[PDB]
């Protein structure tokens, strides 16, 4: 049900976390496989262009069609790497998802997923950020903030300077560069 981000979050967590739980041998043999799991289970619920547009800010409008295309393709690769690296710590832990609350007229909704430690250590909080398309009523995720670390605003200052000194092509090259870093465990 696309008009309720709590239902979508539940389903997306179920698919993503079950696959990370059940394919640990493959992940241990090649941690970059995490990109594939992220790509296939989680990114269908993520509005990749919306997230990319937030990072790009004022530089979007003046960018050329080719520059835009290259930027968005690099950004999507970066998201696979980032979500992959952030979820590498998940290997089958129990998790709890914040319960459904009134949506009212809201168009942005954060939803906390808590990863429970099996030994009673403190939990790890993943705050997924959901946005509504007000024309269609449908929701998609655009960020996941992992104990305060955002996939898109954490590097805002460095990416701001890079855009200002080298434009969108500078940032695209940097996103590509980051996406080629080996995921580690
Ligand atoms: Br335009
Ligand atoms: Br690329
Ligand atoms: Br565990
Ligand atoms: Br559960
Ligand atoms: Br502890
Ligand atoms: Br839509």
């Amino acid at each position: 049900d696309q008009t309720n981000p709590y239902k979508l979050m539940d389903e997306a967590a179920q698919k993503t976390f079950d696959r990370l739980k059940n394919e640990q041998p493959q992940i241990r043999a090649n941690p970059d496989y995490l990109r594939t799991i992220v790509d296939q289970e989680l990114l269908p619920y993520v509005q990749v262009k919306y997230a990319g547009a937030l990072v790009l800010g004022q530089y979007y409008k003046s960018a050329t069609p080719a520059q835009r295309e290259a930027y968005f393709a690099a950004f999507r690769e970066y998201l696979k790497q980032a979500y992959g690296q952030a979820l590498a710590m998940y290997h089958g832990q129990t998790y709890q998802i914040a319960p459904e609350q009134p949506l009212g007229d809201k168009t942005i909704v954060p939803i906390r997923v808590t990863i429970i430690d099996p030994n009673g250590r403190p939990p790890v909080r993943l705050d997924f950020q959901w946005r509504k398309n007000s024309q269609t009523g449908n929701w998609q995720a655009y960020d996941m903030i992992a104990e305060g670390v955002s996939m898109i605003t954490t590097k805002q200052n460095e990416w701001g300077t890079l855009l200002r000194t080298k434009g969108i092509d500078g940032l695209t090259a940097q996103l590509k560069s980051i996406s080629q870093q080996k995921i580690t465990l």
